[PDB]
């Protein structure tokens, strides 16, 4: 049972709308029980509400989907209306300590880190919660995000690196896909065909990792025919520090999450 | 259906078709469900040339008299139709990848003058059972090989690098793997479903003054895009070099 | 209203001459006479524009401090935020921080502004009307002024250098400088017009020009090799860092 | 006159729709139906525009070879020069090599052309009128076509990426994508307008924006660090090399 | 030593390698080897209900957990370590940090192992506090010399020794991995490349071990004037091979000191 509880989204930006419509299409909560507020009305199936305060006073679970720089004032305005209610924050960088500083230690605070793929029911989520979040609250959190993806409960200290991989990850994958298509378009292939060949190559590779008992590096080794084509392409990636480039990008994002966390 | 050579690609392609619902030869017997045959010459058969390109010349020379009205399919890298017609006489050239083992392979092919629409129908059915196949121009085979054939290795290293970054900064290797694979799965799904181009989907994740922006800026610094494009082009160049 | 431009240098003149050619509303002072605007004996001599360099703006604004009662002070000084400006003239004064660019000289400027508590709707109405006459003005947050400066204020310099580099490339490979310039400016004019009119994003418009196996794909590959995007981004961020450092 | 666009892809459509919106003079063929232009059964079916990719242009022009008698053939294929074109249809035909860009869709294209011996003043008058209606056209030497392509033809892609990188920099540092875009496009619009109107050279216009000890000087220093000029020049030259290689 | 009870707190990658390394050496009875983890492991060692129970039961306690949770784990076993030998394999966490976690009253020894101890070829360095005597060091030496070679070194030298001996295998694995990839790229099979690589390294180590000539002279010996080796060695200098190896070690040593701060 989750059809009766009222879900409220404070802000419907790029992540807010993706998460809102991700849960809406999953059908675990009734359409008339999904609410939102923004300074401007959005093209959405969710029910508009007059303010964040009236959203917090009506809804049972409140989602903070605003930018972290304006999250402090928004949460301060709904501060007295969070009594006995569950607050879920998707704000990047803002950890439980900073959130407890914004609304109070007495409230139920859970910090969830989503990604945009939840729109197509394939989101990746990580979360941590404060002292006041119980087993029945965690059951609500799990069911909401498992309906439009896969959720893990992790330590609070691991949230910054997880954000860098799971939250920011799509962007690295999008750019990877973008770069592979461009390489194809440059060397004779159409943009449509390049995209098909790229997406199917990645889909197959991911499935191989999941299903095979062999590690990723052995699966990589298997493709390298002695004196062949793949060996030359991989040699090029090593030359240009492909591994370090990816690792450095993730770590740079991880530092930014921690910098905002101070 | 006969596989000449049962190595990493041979076994992957063989078991991919077998699971979809078969003979092979190698200098050593392999741990496989396929039926072993005494030689490449043993005339019995669709013939798949799954040997390395450096030995394919002599191996195809041995089966030259036994290819009378038989459909020869070659998966050898670099060796184009002109190079193959020199080896067996004036044939379809198919470029697979290992993910066909789990029925999710990517294939591209071109055919000579002797291959008609009925052989093409069998070509499409054999490979669409364990993946997706496209008929392309022969000139496009080298770049397609670079992306589709070599591609999984680029992705594996991409996955490998993302896990390493998670491990380095506190996450367990197992959790890092789960998060990486789901993130990639979700992103690919977004591309093929969305009406927005991939770059706009990339823009949507960049919250102004946020974390992702710093990650992408780091990728631009170290020329991530050029790195990927240079790797594909290096492989494409090698494919054309062996085809010369 | 009577405008007074304190400093008539490179930005002071460009702004003053931009509003003058717009015909909507002019006085100035400098240590040396410069212009169609009417010269005045000093800065103290009685809307006021502070168009001096930030290193001398401290003493210059401190001299006109007791003379800015019920008068609208607009500052175009880079880096010096409202916090720094209220330290220079006082919290009680009506202060608005506007960031212009030189293209306002030809009536095509880009402006961003923020204002303190004392600036009201009627004051903002004047500010908006003054700068929309010779360009486009946006009211933004004070925190966003540093990045907005780095793009809108410093921007022309990146674009001039962009034009400069494209012309040089044409000249190097056989084209005359005049023809190279003509082709470059039109190519950019058409591209800018394509972005604001097309429903497709800028990257899709970029994808449309890339013919498979073609010429554009090779040039665009060269830009990726030399980290073109990072280079542009690093420059804007470096400028943004400088603006915040001066505001500290 | 009756225009016929052989190929209606990314450039074919942009050019055809550019002249269509200009209202001065329309037919097309493709392997798949696309547009307001009238579809025709084949390329052979009877001014002709060859708007296909250069790799297939050889056979495509060879099919219409006996049908181009006393007809003006304009080719927009990149790399394929008049020497390569006269090999494809014959020396006796009237051939003109025009290099367009996609901005002609919004009536702001940039064109360069050269023509063989058989193209006369009346043929050039038509060519000039067709392309001046949706942009600006210049007649240049054939030898200069490769560099002119690299700048005017491929140019929009460099400008789109320039716009793309500036927007990303704004987004990274707190600005919304919509505002970043607005500021970027206006900043560039004003800069382009400053170059064509000012009597000062582009580098002097760049010097005017650099305040001593200021913000611009730091961003411009960052561009010099990352070889911004070379990057732009290397890209144009790389494209120019590609155009000549395809023309060989 | 068959009678003393050894306990491992955490059987991860290093925990299990050290545990099974000692187990295969047969110096301590099978029934006398104990472990605890939040999840039961596929191991020959006897499972125990908690770390506190493990501390109460065993004569020697091994801290094989990650350094970020070692503080709370050692805090829980704090009242159960009286007269017992505590050995810590945690990276970065020096004696100062350990005495801060359990108290300077305890017998604390900091040992830095590597996974090669699983095949009885581990490299160990150790330092101990004021309370660890000669008889305790007798136990330490015999435990780790059974599955490798142990050295007693200065506490200040532990960070660089960790960077070489502890982290070392990873560099060697990558080195081996890279040499195979080079063979595979240029026509050799993965199996043959591996065999040639491992034998080449095995022989080279033995030459450094047994020769009166320094490593650099042994290097010079293989370089024939105008030959093949010269070209390969020049390529390594071009891409700063020596610095790369040295920088990696220093970056690791830097990280060990940062955690020890
Ligand atoms: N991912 C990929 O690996 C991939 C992708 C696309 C295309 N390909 C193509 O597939 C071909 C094989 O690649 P691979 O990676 O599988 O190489 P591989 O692992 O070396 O496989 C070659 C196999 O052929 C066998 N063989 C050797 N000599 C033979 C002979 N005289 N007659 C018959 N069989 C013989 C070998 O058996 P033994 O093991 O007993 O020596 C070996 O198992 C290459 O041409 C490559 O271009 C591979
Ligand atoms: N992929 C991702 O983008 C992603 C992934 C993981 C986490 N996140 C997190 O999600 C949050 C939002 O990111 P985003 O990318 O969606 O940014 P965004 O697109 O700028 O979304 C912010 C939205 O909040 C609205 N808003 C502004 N002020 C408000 C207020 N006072 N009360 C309620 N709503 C207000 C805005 O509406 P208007 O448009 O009308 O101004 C805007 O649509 C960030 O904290 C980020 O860390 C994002
Ligand atoms: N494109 C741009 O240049 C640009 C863009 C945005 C913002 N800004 C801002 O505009 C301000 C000025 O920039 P700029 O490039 O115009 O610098 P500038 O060319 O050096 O102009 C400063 C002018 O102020 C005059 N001046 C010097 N001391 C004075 C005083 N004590 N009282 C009154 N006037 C005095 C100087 O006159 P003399 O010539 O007689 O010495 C000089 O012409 C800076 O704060 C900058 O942040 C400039
Ligand atoms: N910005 C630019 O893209 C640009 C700028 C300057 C010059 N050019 C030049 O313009 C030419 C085309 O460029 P593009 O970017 O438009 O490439 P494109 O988007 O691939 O357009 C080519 C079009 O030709 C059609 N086509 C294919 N085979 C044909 C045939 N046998 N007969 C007639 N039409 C056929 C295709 O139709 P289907 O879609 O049905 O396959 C396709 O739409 C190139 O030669 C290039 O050098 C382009
Ligand atoms: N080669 C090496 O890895 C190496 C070399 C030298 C030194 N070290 C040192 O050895 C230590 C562990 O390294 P590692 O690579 O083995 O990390 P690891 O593979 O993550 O092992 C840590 C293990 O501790 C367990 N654990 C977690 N919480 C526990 C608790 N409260 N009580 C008892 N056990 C708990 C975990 O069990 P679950 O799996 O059930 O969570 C995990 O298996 C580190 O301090 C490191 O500095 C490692
Ligand atoms: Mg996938
Ligand atoms: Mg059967
Ligand atoms: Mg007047
Ligand atoms: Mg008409
Ligand atoms: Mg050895």
């Amino acid at each position: 049972g989750m059809e009766n509880i009222k879900l409220g989204f404070m802000g419907l930006g790029q992540m807010g709308s993706a998460l809102a419509h991700g849960i809406a299409n999953a059908n675990i909560i009734k359409k008339e029980n999904l609410f939102y507020y923004g300074p401007s009305k959005k093209n959405t199936t969710l029910n508009y509400m007059s303010s964040n305060e009236e959203l917090a006073r009506h809804c049972d679970i409140i989602v903070c989907a605003v930018k972290p720089d304006i999250a402090g004032s928004v949460l301060n305005n709904i501060k007295p209306y969070l009594s006995s209610k569950l607050l879920i924050s998707i704000c990047g960088g803002l950890n439980i300590g900073k959130l407890e500083e914004m609304v109070g230690s007495e409230n139920k605070i859970v910090w969830v880190m989503p990604n945009t793929p939840c729109l197509v029911g394939e989101g990746s989520f990580i979360y941590c919660s404060n002292k006041n979040v119980n087993s029945t609250d965690k059951k609500y959190v799990n069911d909401i995000f498992n309906s439009c993806g896969i959720i893990h409960e992790i330590k609070e200290k691991d949230m910054d690196i997880a954000t860098a991989i799971s939250g920011c990850g799509p962007a690295y994958v999008y750019l990877f896909i973008e770069s592979l298509i461009d390489a194809g378009v440059k060397n004779g292939l159409s943009r449509e065909l390049s995209k098909n060949l790229v997406l199917q190559t990645i889909k197959g590779s991911v499935e191989m990792v999941k299903k095979s008992d062999q590690p990723v590096q052995q699966l990589k080794d298997n493709i390298v025919s002695p004196g062949g084509i793949t060996a030359v392409g991989l040699y090029s990636l090593e030359k240009n520090s492909f591994k370090y480039t990816v690792m450095n990008a993730v770590e740079a994002a991880c530092e930014k999450s921690k910098a905002m966390g101070s």
